[PDB]
């Protein structure tokens, strides 16, 4: 497993729209390969998830972990969920602050307003769709992640 | 072996300088699976070179085609002061085609995939497909030539 550069804010990499995962890259080594290297940089800097952009590859590849924290004691230990072309299809009117971090934005970390659920639709490495509810700080993650596929950092949310 | 989707021009990503490679990606699954997705991009479109960024990679890696040689990091140490017009076309300006000057004869300095340096002097045609690739690298497109 390879750790990967990281891009830091100022880059114009992090400014980006991500582009869709063709399907003719879906259930191949290649897919598994980012994938892997993707997750191994997370877990190298700590991290609860990461975007593509973020490693220099412009595509809407994301991972979702989660584990308990000072901010979120009650958030799940959740192994890396990797989620190809995400689509968050509703964010609930329900809101609230918490504590953010970023891998490209290693200096600050904030309080930001997020949905405190999603419903988020996505492909599996082997092209599998699925549906989920995220709450909580895995909600947060997931929406600073799909950001990253768009071109925002949290900083631009304080 | 996956074709990646090709940016084209008018994509943010092909006006960016590309990232080094790090010592971590050499001689990595990761990367050889990187070179293998561009190889097969490359001859899929019928193309003799491509660049990281053409498919939304934004690193220094490029293919020029002789068999076809993979570079990372290239750079270009050494040029002929002797120029040639070259006709060129790309991946990601489709059914665009236009003569080009070019350096005659160039020496490049890069890493291989396994990740040991090497220096190869490239003349005519494959010379003019490097320069086109490392300007892709540095967020120029053949058309600003
Ligand atoms: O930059 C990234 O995407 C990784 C962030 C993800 C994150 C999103 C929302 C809320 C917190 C984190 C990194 O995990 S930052 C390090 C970190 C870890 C746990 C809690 C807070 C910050
Ligand atoms: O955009 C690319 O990098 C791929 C080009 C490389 C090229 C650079 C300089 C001169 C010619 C080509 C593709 O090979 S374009 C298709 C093509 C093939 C043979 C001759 C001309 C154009
Ligand atoms: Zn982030
Ligand atoms: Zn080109």
């Amino acid at each position: 497993s390879v750790v990967l550069p990281v891009a830091k804010r100022g880059e114009d990499i992090l400014k980006l729209i991500a582009a869709p995962v063709s399907a003719n890259e879906l259930n191949s080594n290649w897919l598994y390969q980012l994938a892997d290297a993707m997750h191994a940089t997370m877990l190298e800097r700590n991290g609860v998830g990461i975007a593509a952009p973020q490693v220099y590859i412009s595509k809407r590849v994301i991972i979702v972990a989660s584990r308990p924290n000072p901010r979120y004691p009650d958030a799940p230990e959740m192994n890396a969920v990797v989620m190809v072309n995400p689509e968050i299809l509703e964010f609930s009117s329900e809101t609230c602050l918490g504590e953010e971090g970023c891998l490209s934005v290693p200096d600050e970390r904030g309080q930001v307003e997020r949905a405190e659920m999603v419903k988020v639709k996505y492909l599996t490495l082997q092209g599998e769709a699925v549906e989920t509810i995220f709450h909580g700080f895995p909600a947060r993650i997931v929406q600073h992640e799909v950001d990253h596929l768009n071109g925002i950092l949290f900083v631009e949310r304080i």
